[PDB]
């Protein structure tokens, strides 16, 4: 038997979040000015 | 046998968020001036 | 015998959250000025 | 002035391609048996 | 002046590709039996 | 004056590739019996 | 030169999505 | 020269995604 | 020169994606 639980994967906020600029996930070539 | 629970992703919030400006989850080139 | 429950994706908010410019799940190409 | 051309996104062969099987490009869950 | 040109995204073989078995983009769960 | 040109990203062989079994580009949670 | 059931399946085949050949001796099949 | 029962299933074949060749001699198959 | 059950199942069989060849003479098989 096997068992998995309680993983997370966070990115850049978890409770409370602002932003006043780019936030790119993924990318591929291009230019981000911000 | 086998188990998963209770996983999870997030990305620029999970409880609160506000934005002014650009958020891409994925890309393929481009300018982003924001 | 499997099981699998309560996963989840978020994506900029889950319980409250405000905008004021762009948001793009996905993109190829393109000036995002914001 | 801004410019952007010749992108591409290629999910899954761009040519002649088979197929005997699932293919997804998204699944919140389920069961697939291929 | 800017310039973005020629990019690109391949996923899984942007030519003669066969296929036997899943494929999946994105999986928030599930059971992917091959 | 920005110039950005023959990027590229590969998953999984931008050629003739087959394929017996599970491929997934991104997985929240689950089990991958291949 | 005799030839009986070069292939042969005895009992349920649920399905098919390529080539059952029972014998070949030239040309191109693409299943 | 004699052949008999060269490839031989004796139960259920759930499902079949290739070549299943009796006598190969010559020639491409892709399966 | 005499050939008789060269390959042989007597269970069942869940699935195929390959090649389940009985004898190979020349050519090309891609499965």
């Amino acid at each position: 038997g096997y068992e998995v639980h309680h993983q997370k994967l966070v990115f850049f906020a978890e409770d409370v979040g602002s932003n006043k600029g780019a936030i790119i996930g993924l990318m591929v070539g291009g230019v981000v000015i911000a």
